[PDB]
Order: C-alpha cells, then structure tokens, then sequence
C-alpha cells in the first residue's frame, strides 16, 4: 500500500539529515536563499525550487499520494542544483553524493 510506502519516505529523508551525510547535505538542508548568496538569475532559471525541509513539510501535511511523488521532489531537488550551478562546482558534487545515498536508500524498497 501507499501508506507503508509514504512511511519509508520519512525513513529516507531522516537519514539524509542524519549527522552521517551532514558534510554535503547541508546546502539541501533549507530553501536556496538568494538574497544571502547574491544569486540574481536562480528565479528566472529554476521555476520550481525544492529543499529537504519543504518535502519533510509535504510530507507530514499528506502532499504525496504515493513513494513515486515524494522522490519526484527529492529528484527535482537535485535536478535543480545540476541545471543552475557550473558543473565544476562544490555544490555539483556534493548533490551527487546525497542523490547516492537517496537512490540506494529509494530502490531498496
Ligand atoms: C542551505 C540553503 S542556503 O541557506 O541557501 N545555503 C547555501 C549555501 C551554499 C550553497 C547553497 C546554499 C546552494 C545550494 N544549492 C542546492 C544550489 O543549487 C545553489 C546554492 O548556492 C550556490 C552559491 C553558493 C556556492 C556554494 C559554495 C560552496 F563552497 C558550497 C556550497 F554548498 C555552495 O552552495
């Protein structure tokens, strides 16, 4: 069923905050704040933005009908920090690592 499905989710998303993945899980942690980092062009290219924090909010509020729904945000997530940032970048890398422990974790059930 889907409500032992959503379940797991929950279970995913724990570890991904867990002090284990904490030194590359960090920039996903909250919101891409724009404001703070100077990022004049991260609206006009990343329409719908994504974090930890608001699929941990969607989650609790039933926002997902099914497992596929929430790793549909979990990939928009990453997705969005492949499309805007260099791919030489820190934070390239760092979703790489994360999305790693995410597919592992999202197959496997
Ligand atoms: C917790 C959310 S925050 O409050 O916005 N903090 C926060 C801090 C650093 C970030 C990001 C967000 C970030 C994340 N993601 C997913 C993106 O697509 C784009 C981003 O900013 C790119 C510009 C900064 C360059 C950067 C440089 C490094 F050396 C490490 C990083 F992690 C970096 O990136």
């Amino acid at each position: 069923s889907h409500m032992e499905q959503l379940k797991c989710c929950s279970g995913i998303l724990k570890e991904m905050f867990a002090k284990k993945h904490a030194a590359y899980a960090w920039p996903f942690y909250k919101p891409v704040d724009v404001e703070a980092l100077g990022l004049h062009d991260y609206c006009d290219i990343i329409k719908h933005p994504m974090d930890m924090s608001t699929i941990k909010s969607k989650l609790e509020a039933r926002e997902y009908r099914d497992a596929q729904e929430f790793g549909a945000d979990v990939r928009l997530m990453f997705s969005n920090c492949y499309k805007y940032n260099p791919p030489d970048h820190e934070v390239v890398a760092m979703a790489r690592k994360l999305q790693d422990v995410f597919e592992m974790r999202f197959a496997k059930m």
